[PDB]
């Protein structure tokens, strides 16, 4: 089936704990996967205007690592629920991908996770103003635009919004859309 698959392709990826114990300043993101009207999404969310670093940008859910956190993918679904109401139930967190390093100490975990169909996200606005949806085919055909760096318009065509994705979120976008649509019959 469509998710199986998806899932199979995914832990052949999955570089698991190898790199989650190293003594970084430590957060997660989750990569949420919905599937809709018969084809695979991404969700994203726009952060509030009111925050400190990047306000009103597109990003995944996700934050810093906390004491209680068991572990990375703990931190990931911790944020997700505060973020946007995503409960431990309605997540199947499938791998870990790799890391990215910034700042020479700073470690970003993302892992994915499946979506399940009966979710309705509920956006906290202290922290986000927005949540969409993006199929995940859009990444290997995007509409890019030069800032000089590579920039991503989505036109949600239900409301007809367009949204910019840049940096990290646009370059995990692409991997997981790589990961799971390259080589597949029609
Ligand atoms: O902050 C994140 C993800 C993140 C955290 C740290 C570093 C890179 C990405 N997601 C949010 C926060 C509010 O709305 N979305």
């Amino acid at each position: 089936s469509m998710l199986d698959d998806a899932k199979a392709r995914l832990r052949k990826y999955d570089i698991g704990g190898k790199y989650s114990h190293l003594p970084y300043n430590k957060y997660s993101v989750l990569l949420p996967l919905v599937a809709k009207e018969g084809k695979l999404h991404l969700l994203f969310t726009v952060r509030s205007e009111k925050l400190r670093r990047a306000p009103g940008e597109v990003c995944f859910p996700g934050g810093k690592r906390d004491p209680t956190d068991m572990d990375d993918a703990a931190t990931a679904l911790r944020e997700a629920q505060e973020e946007v109401g995503l409960r431990p139930h309605q997540v199947e967190v499938v791998c870990c991908l790799v890391p990215c390093l910034i700042d020479t100490d700073t470690l970003i975990t993302p892992f994915v996770g499946l979506i399940d169909h009966n979710f309705q996200a509920q956006p906290n606005p202290a922290e986000v103003k927005d949540v969409f949806l993006v199929p995940l085919a859009y990444f290997l055909h995007p509409q890019v635009h030069d800032q000089i760096n590579h920039i991503f318009e989505y036109t949600n065509p239900e409301d007809g919004v367009t949204y910019q994705i840049k940096g990290m979120t646009a370059n995990l976008a692409v991997l997981v859309a790589f990961i799971i649509l390259e080589k597949k019959p029609t």
